[PDB]
């Protein structure tokens, strides 16, 4: 499971939690890392095979990949905390979950957030096993042991939704919004490398219907893009890689090879700004964590970092 993998080796070595940046508190803080070192030891308890996977990534993990995930994670965070600060009421919809925690400190600390995630079957019945069995996740959503939740959620408990979802099924998709979330209140749409996933007419449906059906809202996007500049092979080796090592393919990542023809995709939204996360580095990034991350490891190699952040970009649309 690459992102986290990424994640928790990110941890591992103390990129994060970036306290500051992700707004958390000495006791959130604290919970962060255990949160996330409990999802690792849960998922052992459930799969000898992904959590091998994770112990390796995590033991070859190198400092370009894990700023590139502090990048990553900061650059939402920051995103999404501008606008829960400002819209108390607020209710955030994750496609494509994954591993993510982040609705652990959130739902903390935003009482009148709802967070909905999402994701394919298999996917969020992993994510339920090990957030029921561990008992510090357990405790911070107040689950239950035993899969308590009726279809279509997975857990439905306070303001916390799970819910599997085929993603590439608008209508699907719909009908799931239309039961955990109200036109009325502000959304926020998570789509952390989703789309990059999606056929386009998948993805464009998608970012039409969802954008849609809230009154106003904000998407923060990310994703990789191929590259605009003369000859540049990113897209193509990152495309012939995840044909062989995952065979997954990134239909449209040549088609959005740049972070405008990316953002024009929300072009629907009166308000869209898209950075490349090298451009986050450099303007976001305070220079005490600039400091602080130099502490950690040996980034001997910054135009590394600097070619595979000019890749990926955060893409934040609202309305």
């Amino acid at each position: 499971y690459d992102a986290l993998s990424c994640k928790l080796a990110a941890i591992s070595v103390g990129y994060l939690p970036s306290s500051g940046l992700q707004r958390l508190s000495v006791d959130l803080s604290k919970k962060y890392t255990e949160w996330h070192r409990s999802y690792l030891i849960t998922l052992k308890k459930f799969s000898r095979r992904a959590f091998g996977k994770v112990d390796k990534a995590m033991r070859s993990s190198f400092p370009v990949m894990n700023y590139g995930t502090y990048l990553r994670t900061v650059g939402i965070d920051a995103a999404i905390l501008e606008f829960l600060v400002a819209n108390e009421k607020v209710q955030v919809v994750n496609l494509g979950c994954g591993s993510d925690l982040r609705m652990l400190p959130l739902l903390q600390m935003f009482p009148h957030l709802a967070y909905v995630d999402i994701d394919y079957n298999e996917s969020v019945e992993l994510k339920n096993s090990i957030l029921r069995e561990s008992e510090i996740l357990r405790i911070s959503l107040g689950l239950s042991k035993e899969d308590t939740a009726k279809s279509p959620f997975l857990i439905d408990q306070g303001r916390y939704k799970l819910a599997a979802c085929d993603l590439n099924d608008i209508t699907e998709t719909t009908r799931l919004l239309d039961v955990c979330t109200k036109r009325e209140i502000p959304t926020i749409v998570i789509s952390e490398c989703l789309l990059c996933y999606m056929h386009n007419n998948e993805s464009q449906l998608l970012i039409n219907t969802i954008m849609s059906k809230f009154s106003h809202g904000l998407w923060i996007s990310y994703d990789p893009i191929g590259g605009s500049q003369p000859n540049d092979r990113f897209g193509a080796i990152m495309q012939s890689n995840l044909k062989e090592s995952r065979n997954l393919e990134m239909p449209t990542l040549m088609t959005y090879n740049s972070k405008e023809k990316y953002a024009s995709r929300w072009s629907a939204a009166p308000n869209v700004i898209v950075n490349d996360m090298w451009e986050i580095f450099n303007a976001q990034i305070p220079e005490s964590e600039r400091k602080r991350l130099r502490s950690l490891q040996f980034l001997d190699e910054l135009e590394e970092l600097k070619v595979m952040q000019t890749h990926y970009i955060l893409m934040k649309a609202q309305w």
